[PDB]
C-alpha cells in the first residue's frame, strides 16, 4: 500500500530539531518565563545550544574556582513559543533534551512538567497533555541552574546540547523503545547471522487497537539487506504497552570495527500498524561486532587482538564552551583517530548524541561513564546530593532513586550504539570502599545495568589500586565488576594481577602529564608536579612534565605495551579542557584558568606527545611519519638556558615510526639514528631509542640558525618520510590556514581557520605572541577564538565592543566560524599591529 519513499518520509518527519527561535534570559522572573504573550525585548532571542557560562569574563573570585575554569553560573531562563501544525493536533509529542547544566525545570503552558537534577544526561518528557487544544500556541519554559562549586572542570550553564521534537501517533514506539541483539555473530558470522529485535510500543490511545511491526535491516547509506519481517497481529489496549520481536537474518555483515576509519553501520527499520494502517516509523542505528577479554591476554574485537589505545574527554570545545557542535566533535575525534586512537572514555558523565554517533561512525571504542560521585559527592553543589533521593521524573519506576532513574535511560539510550563497549559506573568514588553501603550499591547499579543490556562491560575507574599495595575493601567493590578500571595504578598491577588472576584489568585513567605548547623547560629531567614560579605558569612540550600522582606518557606507555594483561589505557586527557588546571590547582590568584593534561590543546593543536603517541600508535604502513622537536629559534638567552645542556647543546628529538632517522643541520648530517627493536615476553614486536626509557632518537645539536631536516628511512634505507623545522626571523605577516575549503550552509557546520605569525619568509615565529584582530564578512558567524595558552584570561568570544581579537601563543592559534543557512561565501581578514594583513574565503552551500 505505502510507498518506500513515504515511509522514509514519515521517519524523517518524526523527529525534528528544536534548536531554533528560542528567549534566554539571566535572573528572568519566574512568573514571567513561565506565562504566556510574555515581554521578551528585554531577553535575548537565540538559537540552541547555548552555553550562557562562556560569555563571562574570567573572575578570580568566582565561587568556580580555577578548577570550573573561574566562569560564574548562576540561573538563567530559556522560553520558546510553538504551534503544532493542523494534521498534528491528536499526536503525542515528546520534547527531548541532550543534555541541560543543571537542576532543570521544564514548564508548558504554565505547568511543571518536571526537575532534572542531572546535567548530563538525556531527558525527555510526554508534554502531550499539557498542551493547548484546537492549536493556539504553546510556551515551554526551562529553568536551569549552575550554583558552584557543583564541578571539578567547566561545566558551562544552560541549554548545551540539542533539544529534539518527536511529533508521533497514540500508538508507537517508545523513547529508546529498541533492542538490537546479534547473540551468535562469531559462530554466523560466514552465513546468515541471527538479528533480534524488539520494541516496546504503546498505546496511548483511549481505544483498543490491533498492533502489527515490520521490520527490515538496510546498510547505513546502503542497500536493503533483508526484506520486511512481520509480526503476529495482537491487541493492544487501551493505555498499555507491549514488547514486540521478530528475528530477521543478514547475510555476511561486514563486521564494525576499530581497524578502519568509516566501519560498515546498519540501521533496523520499524513500521507500526494500526489496524492495518502504517502511523509509526523509525530508524535505529546498529553494527554487527563481537568482543572477548581474558584475564591475561586481553581484548579482542571480532577476534582480532588490540589494545585500548583510548583517550579520557571532557566535552567542552575550547573556545565554544559547553556548546556541542558536529563538526567540532568530528574534528576533535577524528584528530584522536589520526594518533592512533581507537577507543575513548566520557569522563565522567554521559555523552552527548554527537559523541556517540561520531564513535561509531569512525570506528572508536567507548565507554561511556554515568558518574562522577555517589552518595558522598566531591563537590557541594554536584550529582552527589540528588544520587539517593526518589526520582520525580513523570516515567521513573517505583522506588527508583536518579542513581536508578539516570543509570537506567542512559544505558536505553546507548544499548544499540556499536561503539559502546562499557558502562562506568564511577569515576574514582571515595565512598565505594567495601562497606556494606557501597557493597549494596555496587550490586544494585551492576542490576539497573545487566536488567537492560548484558552485552556490555560494567566497570568503575577506581584510583585506590595505587595506594600502599593496592589492596583493601574495595576489592568487594571490584570483584562485582565485569572489567577492573585501575587509576594511576600500574606500579601495583604486578602484586593485583598476582591477587586476582580472574580479574579483567585495564587502565581506566592513566599519565596526567602536564604540558604548554611551545614551551620547553629542563629535558634532562622527570620533574614532579613542578609549580614553582620560575615555570611562569607553563609545562614542558618535552612531556618531561608529570603530576605527582602521574606518569609521563613514555612511563604509562611502555608498561601498557609490556603487558597483555592490562588491556589498555584512557590517557588523561586527549585534549585540553577548560578547568583543572595542575599544578597550579585552586590557586585562584593566579592567571591560569585551563588544562595541562590535553595530548592536544583546546584550540586543537597538537603538542609533541601526539606525535609521540602516533609514532607508537600508526603501523609505518599506514603512515610513514618522522616529527622534531622542539623549535630552533634559541636567540633568546633566558628561553635557552632553560633547555640547552651542560655543553650549550640543544637536545634535538624525533619521533618516527621508521627504521632509522637521520637529523641534518643546514644541509649537513649530524648522523643516521636507528631503533633497537625488542619484543615484548609475549613476542610482540616494538621499538625503542638509546634506551627502555627513551621512544625518540635524540641529538644534541650546537645551536646553528638555520633548518633542521630529519629523513626518516625503512629498513632498506628508503626514505619514508621527512620534517623539517626553520628559525625564523622577527614577525613580518599574520597568515591564515583554511581547514576547510567550503562547508555546509545549515547553520550548523563550521570551520576552524588558524592564523600563525610568520617572518618574512613564511616561516612560523615560535615564540610570537602578537595580537591578532579578526574581520569577518559574508554568509558566516565568528563563535571562537583560542591559541590554547593555559595562563591567559582572554576572552573566547567577541569584545564587548563587538570586536574580535585574540593572541598568538607560541606563533599560532584558531578562529572557530559557524555557517549561516545562506549559501555564499565568507571571508576571515586578520590584522595585527604593524604586520602584513591578510584574508581567507571559505565558501557555504550544498553538504556532501
Ligand atoms: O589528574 C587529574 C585527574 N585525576 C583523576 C580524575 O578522575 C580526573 O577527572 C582528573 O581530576
Amino acid at each position: 500500500a505505502v510507498t518506500n519513499e513515504e515511509v522514509n518520509q514519515m521517519i524523517e518527519d518524526r523527529k525534528v530539531d528544536f534548536n531554533q527561535n528560542w528567549y534566554f534570559k539571566l535572573n528572568a522572573n519566574s512568573k514571567e518565563a513561565i506565562k504566556p504573550d510574555a515581554d521578551v525585548s528585554t531577553w535575548k532571542k537565540l538559537d540552541l545550544p547555548y552555553d550562557w557560562s562562556i560569555f563571562n569574563d574570567f573572575d578570580h573570585e568566582s565561587p568556580a574556582q580555577n578548577e570550573g575554569g573561574q566562569l560564574n553560573g548562576g540561573e538563567a531562563w530559556y522560553r520558546k513559543t510553538f504551534k503544532l501544525d493542523e494534521k498534528d493536533l491528536k499526536k503525542n509529542v515528546r520534547l527531548t533534551f541532550d543534555g541541560v547544566y543543571m537542576d532543570s525545570q521544564v514548564y508548558v503552558n504554565g505547568q511543571l512538567v518536571g526537575h532534572y537534577p542531572n546535567g548530563y544526561n538525556q531527558f525527555s518528557y510526554d508534554i502531550t497533555k499539557y498542551l493547548q487544544k484546537d492549536g493556539r500556541e504553546n510556551v515551554i519554559a526551562v529553568h536551569a541552574v549552575n550554583k558552584q562549586p557543583s564541578s571539578r572542570w567547566y561545566s558551562g550553564s544552560g541549554i548545551y546540547r540539542d533539544v529534539t521534537l518527536q511529533v508521533t501517533d497514540k500508538v508507537h514506539v517508545e523513547k529508546n523503545g529498541t533492542t538490537i541483539l546479534t547473540p551468535k555473530l562469531e559462530e554466523q558470522q560466514h552465513g546468515k547471522v541471527e538479528t533480534h529485535v524488539t520494541s516496546k510500543i504503546v498505546n496511548t490511545d483511549d481505544k483498543d487497537h490491533e498492533l502489527v511491526a515490520e521490520y527490515q535491516i538496510v546498510e547505513r547509506g546502503g542497500h536493503a539487506v533483508t526484506g520486511l519481517v512481520r509480526t503476529a497481529s495482537r491487541t493492544l489496549k487501551a493505555h498499555e504497552s507491549t514488547s514486540l520481536d521478530a528475528i530477521l537474518e543478514v547475510e555476511r555483515p561486514k563486521l564494525w570495527t576499530v581497524l578502519n576509519d568509516k566501519p560498515a553501520l546498519y540501521e533496523l527499520i520499524t513500521r507500526v500498524y494500526r489496524d492495518g494502517q502504517l502511523v509509526d516509523a523509525k530508524k535505529d542505528l546498529f553494527g554487527y561486532r563481537y568482543y572477548h577479554w581474558t584475564p591475561n591476554e586481553g581484548f579482542s574485537l571480532n577476534g582480532e587482538r588490540i589494545k585500548f589505545h583510548g583517550v579520557s574527554l571532557h566535552h567542552d570545545h575550547g573556545a565554544l564552551g559547553a556548546e556541542e557542535n558536529y563538526k567540532a566533535e568530528y574534528r576533535r575525534l577524528k584528530q584522536m583517530k589520526e594518533m592512533g586512537v581507537n577507543s575513548i572514555r566520557t569522563t565522567h558523565n554521559p555523552a552527548s548524541e554527537q559523541t556517540l554517533q561520531i564513535a561509531a561512525e569512525l570506528g572508536l571504542l567507548v565507554q561511556e561513564e554515568a558518574f562522577d560521585t555517589w552518595y558522598g559527592g566531591k563537590k557541594p553543589y554536584d550529582y552527589g546530593r540528588f544520587f539517593e533521593k526518589d526520582a520525580t521524573h513523570p516515567e521513573a519506576r517505583k522506588g527508583e532513586k536518579w542513581s536508578d532513574f539516570d543509570l537506567r535511560t542512559m544505558v536505553e539510550r546507548g544499548k544499540n550504539n556499536p561503539a559502546i563497549f562499557m558502562w562506568s559506573i564511577g569515576n574514582e568514588i571515595g565512598e565505594a570502599n567495601g562497606d556494606a553501603h557501597s557493597l549494596a550499591t555496587v550490586k544494585r547499579l551492576v542490576k539497573v545495568i545487566k536488567d537492560v543490556d548484558k552485552t556490555r562491560y560494567v566497570t568503575m575507574g577506581a584510583d585506590k589500586f595505587r595506594f600502599g599495595n593496592g589492596s583493601g575493601g574495595h576489592e568487594k567493590i571490584a570483584d562485582e565488576l565485569d572489567a577492573v578500571g585501575f587509576n594511576y595504578s600500574e606500579d601495583n598491577y604486578k602484586a593485583l594481577r598476582a591477587k586476582h588472576p580472574k580479574w579483567l584489568i585495564y587502565g581506566s585513567e592513566t599519565s596526567s602529564a602536564t604540558r604548554t605548547r611551545g614551551s620547553y623547560y629542563r629535558p634532562e629531567r622527570e620533574l614532579k608536579h613542578s609549580n614553582g614560579p620560575e615555570r611562569n605558569y607553563e609545562q614542558s612540550d618535552y612531556g618531561n612534565d608529570r603530576v605527582g600522582w602521574g606518569k609521563t606518557a613514555t612511563a604509562s606507555w611502555t608498561f601498557d605495551r609490556d603487558n597483555a594483561g592490562y588491556a589498555g589505557q584512557f590517557i588523561w586527557t586527549g585534549t585540553d579542557y577548560i578547568g583543572e588546571p595542575t599544578p597550579w590547582h585552586n590557586q585562584n590568584q593566579t592567571p591560569v584558568k585551563s588544562s595541562y593534561f590535553g595530548i592536544v590543546d583546546t584550540a586543537g593543536i597538537p603538542k609533541h606527545d601526539f606525535y609521540l603517541y602516533q609514532s607508537q600508535w600508526v603501523s609505518v604502513k599506514k603512515k610513514p611519519m618522522v616529527h622534531l622537536l622542539p623549535h630552533w629559534n634559541w636567540e633568546n638567552k633566558e628561553l635557552a638556558s632553560k633547555v640547552a645542556d651542560s655543553e650549550g647543546k640543544i637536545p634535538v628529538r624525533a619521533y618516527s615510526n621508521a627504521s632509522s632517522v637521520e637529523l641534518f643541520l643546514n644541509g649537513k648530517s649530524l648522523g643516521l639514528k636507528t631503533f633497537n627493536k625488542k619484543q615484548t615476553s609475549d613476542g610482540r614486536t616494538y621499538q625503542e631509542g638509546a634506551n627502555a626509557n627513551e621512544l625518540y632518537l635524540e641529538w644534541k645539536v650546537a645551536y646553528q640558525p638555520g633548518t633542521l631536516e630529519a629523513i626518516a628511512r625503512d629498513e632498506s634505507g628508503k626514505e619514508i618520510a621527512r620534517d623539517k623545522i626553520t628559525t625564523a626571523g622577527k614577525p613580518a605577516a599574520v597568515r591564515l590556514i583554511k581547514e576547510d575549503h567550503a562547508i555546509a550552509a545549515d547553520g550548523k557546520d563550521l570551520t576552524y581557520i588558524y592564523y600563525e605569525i610568520v617572518d618574512s619568509q613564511g616561516n612560523v615565529v615560535p615564540t610570537a605572541n602578537n595580537l591578532v584582530r579578526f574581520q569577518l564578512h559574508g554568509q558566516g558567524q565568528l563563535v571562537g577564538v583560542d591559541n590554547g595558552e593555559q595562563a591567559s584570561r582572554e576572552r573566547y568570544k567577541a569584545q564587548a565592543d563587538g570586536s574580535w581579537i585574540r593572541k598568538a601563543f607560541n606563533g599560532k592559534g584558531v578562529a572557530i566560524v559557524k555557517s549561516t543557512e545562506q549559501a555564499g561565501k565568507f571571508t576571515l581578514t586578520a590584522h595585527s599591529d604593524l604586520l602584513k594583513s591578510n584574508q581567507v574565503t571559505v565558501f557555504t552551500g550544498k553538504k556532501e
